């Protein structure tokens, strides 16, 4: 049992709600928290500005030491940060923008980096401003992710749209 409420259960470990995910994660305090993250980890919108904004900028000034160190991310990987005020962790996983011209198959790439979490609150990666189909997403999801994922959709008609047109 965990504190996850008002969830659609879709598959045996995938959950849907309408959400906007700062504030479930504010709520609910999960162990891991999902951000959109493009390579350098700059969180200027979509789901990683509206994370970052949530804590004060102290989820950019983070990310800037840790690439200042490390270097840019790969398209398809992660790493793992503070969750600062929204949760224990936040795995910053880098979906493909398709406004880039990124290879929509690194998706399911970006997907398995959940795997390596039992539970995880994330939005649909690469959805939003990263310009993929949500539909797409939401099936890669479910395909490849295996631990338990519950996913916030910040916009209701494209959250009826997910549910309605599930397989
Ligand atoms: O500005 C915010 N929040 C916020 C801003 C921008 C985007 C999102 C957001 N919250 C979200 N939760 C889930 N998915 C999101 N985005 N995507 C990605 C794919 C489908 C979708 O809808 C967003 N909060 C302040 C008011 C307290
Ligand atoms: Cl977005």
């Amino acid at each position: 049992v965990n504190s996850f409420s008002g969830y659609l259960k879709l598959t045996d470990n995938v959950y849907i709600k309408n959400a906007d995910i700062v504030e479930e994660a504010k709520k609910v305090k999960p162990t891991v928290v999902v951000n959109a993250a493009n390579v350098y980890l700059k969180h200027g919108g979509g789901v990683a500005g509206a994370l970052n904004k949530a804590t004060n900028n102290a989820m950019q000034v983070e990310s800037d030491d840790y690439i200042a160190t490390n270097g840019p991310l790969k398209v398809g990987g992660s790493c793992v940060l503070s969750g600062h005020n929204l949760a224990k962790h936040c795995l910053h996983v880098v979906g493909p923008n398709v406004n880039k011209g990124e290879d929509i198959q690194l998706l399911k790439s970006a997907y398995e980096n959940f795997n390596q979490h039992e539970v995880l609150l994330a939005p649909l990666l690469s959805a939003g401003i990263f310009g993929a189909d949500p539909i797409h997403s939401l099936r890669v999801c479910v395909d490849t992710v295996r631990t338990n994922v519950y996913l916030a959709v910040f916009d209701k008609n494209l959250y009826d749209k997910l549910v309605s047109s599930f397989l």
